[PDB]
């Protein structure tokens, strides 16, 4: 695992795209990038 | 802990309103109803 | 439809919101919320 | 199964000692009751 | 006036605790109840 | 500016985004998101 | 610290190499040739 | 074009692997980096 920062705005952002209750940032950005 | 059936749209409804990635279901529902 | 968790605690607090006898947790919340 | 008429007070009342989401009045009232 | 349905054995029981004849099932289970 | 984590894998492939050196993982992330 | 200057297709070459966000060109270059 | 800023002894290591005399940074390091 590795840690990366992001600005408020950009973390509100992502956590709101949260499909599944509790899942991961890394869940959340490989849906978001299609990765 | 107590397992809840809800619906589709409001499953999503309140997944979207994650502020902490991550966060139980149980911190999300008392932040939206103040409790 | 699906399934989430919350504490017991959260569970008797929505629980005692029932207006109708027999209804449903989204019925309930979507009281609770004004969504 | 009978069913009885109560005062609209009253029903608020009893549907508000929901333990169990969707339970019956049944379950309810012998809860309230003792019996 | 709702209307709520119990069990036979429950409506039984309930009708049998009348104490003034032709009293309604509201004023029984207010005074069953205490409320 | 707040941290998030993301599995190894995924963090080499936003570091492979960056097109000015030394910029930040916001400025990667907002241009993968268009956001 | 010195300044050199390079074709923009080249300088994108070498952004696309960083492993650790917001590094240095100093830090990509020395990876890329083994030095 | 496009400026790069690298620490000052990999300035003189890229400086000297000059073949062409007078030749860019940039024909240097594509040369350096088979690219
Ligand atoms: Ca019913
Ligand atoms: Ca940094």
């Amino acid at each position: 695992m590795k840690t990366i920062e992001v600005d408020d705005e950009l973390y509100s952002y992502i956590a709101s795209h949260t499909k599944h209750i509790g899942e991961s940032a890394s869940d959340i950005l490989r849906r978001m990038l299609k990765f």
